[PDB]
C-alpha cells in the first residue's frame, strides 16, 4: 500500500503472495529474551521457524527497543522473516505500562477523541510514545530489514484500551493517524502493514466484534491477520476474513494450539502462523509440533527461497 516501499518489502510481499497453499512456521518470544521461545521451537521441532516475532511492549524499567533491534537484525541476517507488535499503555500514562491498569485500562470517549485531535495534550503525548518506537523501526530500515508490522492488534476485542472503538472516529482513525506518522512523518518505507484482529466471539465480558467494523480500508492495510487460541479454527471465521481481505494475504497472527494438517487443507489461505511464546509447549504436544512443522506445506527457515534467487 506504500508507493515508496523498499525493495526488501516488495520482495517479501511478492513471496507471501506466491505461497498459494504453503504456510510459514512462526514463533513469538517476549522481548526480555527475544529469541528464547524461537530457540525452544527449534529444539522441539528440529527446525528453526521461518518467522521470528517479538513485541515493543515497554513493561519493565528500560526501553526494550535497542535489544529488540539487535536481535531482529541478527535473525534477519540468519534468514528469518521478522514480525513486530506493540503492546502499549494509554497516552495519559508513562512507561513502564501496567498490563491491567494501562494496556487493558479504561479510556473515556473524550480521552480517545483528544488523542486523535492535533493540539491536545493527549495527542502530543501519543506522538511521543509513537516516536519511542519509530526510532527503532528507522534503525531497522537502515539495516534493510522489512517488518511484518502488527500495531494495535485484537482491536475488535473489548479488553485493550484501543479495542471496540466503532465508527468513523473510532479505531480506523487511530490506524490512519499511526500510518501517517510512521510512513509520512518518519518516512518508514520498510513496513508491511498487518491489520491483526481477534477471532470474533460473544462471550459476556470478553466479546470480540465483527472484523469489518474496525477495518480502515485497503489503502492502509497490506495483510489481514487474526488470533486463534484453543484450536478454534472455525471455517466461518476464515470465510469472514477472506471476504474482507478481497485478495490481500491473510495470516494467523497469533495461535496457541497449532493448526492441524486437516485444518490447513481446509484453510489453505493462511500465510503464516505465530505461536505465542511458551504455548509451543503448554498448548501443543511435541508430536503435534513435529506433525505441523513436518507437514509438506509448512515452510521453515531453511526452506525460504525467494524466486529471484533460484
Amino acid at each position: 500500500v506504500n508507493g515508496n516501499a523498499t525493495e526488501e518489502v516488495k520482495v517479501l510481499l511478492d513471496y507471501i503472495h506466491s505461497l498459494d497453499g504453503k504456510i510459514l512456521a512462526g514463533q513469538h518470544s517476549y522481548n526480555e529474551n527475544p529469541s528464547s521461545f524461537y530457540n525452544k521451537a527449534k529444539e522441539i521441532s528440529g527446525k528453526a521457524p521461518a518467522v521470528w516475532g517479538t513485541d515493543f511492549y515497554w513493561n519493565g524499567k528500560d526501553n526494550p527497543g535497542e535489544r529488540i533491534v539487535k536481535e531482529a537484525i541478527d535473525k534477519y541476517h540468519e534468514g528469518a522473516i521478522v514480525t513486530l507488535m506493540w503492546h502499549v499503555g494509554q497516552p495519559k500514562h508513562d512507561p513502564p505500562f501496567s498490563w491491567r491498569e494501562s494496556v487493558q485500562g479504561e479510556i473515556s470517549k473524550k480521552e480517545w477523541d483528544d488523542m486523535l485531535t492535533p493540539g491536545t495534550e493527549l495527542f502530543q503525548r501519543w506522538t511521543q510514545q509513537v516516536d519511542q518506537v519509530a526510532v527503532h523501526l528507522k534503525k531497522l530500515q537502515e539495516a534493510k530489514v522489512p517488518i511484518l508490522w502488527r500495531p494495535y492488534h485484537e482491536m475488535n476485542g473489548v479488553w485493550f484500551w484501543w479495542g471496540n472503538k466503532k465508527g468513523k472516529d473510532g479505531f480506523v482513525k487511530l490506524w490512519k493517524q499511526l500510518y501517517d506518522r510512521l510512513v509520512n512523518h518518519h518516512r518508514l518505507n520498510n513496513l508491511i502493514w498487518v491489520w491483526n484482529a481477534n477471532g470474533p466471539r460473544d462471550i459476556p465480558g470478553d466479546q470480540a466484534y465483527d472484523y469489518k467494523d474496525f477495518y480502515p480500508g485497503h489503502k492502509y492495510v497490506d495483510i489481514l491477520a487474526t488470533d486463534v487460541y484453543h484450536g478454534d479454527y472455525e471455517q466461518k471465521d476464515y470465510d469472514q476474513l477472506v471476504k474482507l481481505a478481497k485478495g490481500k494475504p491473510i495470516a494467523l497472527g497469533e495461535v496457541g494450539q497449532l493448526p492441524r494438517p486437516l485444518v490447513l487443507e481446509a484453510q489453505p489461505k493462511w500465510s503464516w502462523f505465530m505461536v505465542w511464546s511458551n504455548w509451543i509447549e503448554t498448548a501443543n504436544s511435541p508430536e503435534r509440533v513435529k506433525e505441523v512443522y513436518g507437514y509438506d506445506k509448512t515452510i521453515t527457515k531453511d526452506e525460504i527461497q525467494f524466486t529471484n534467487e533460484r
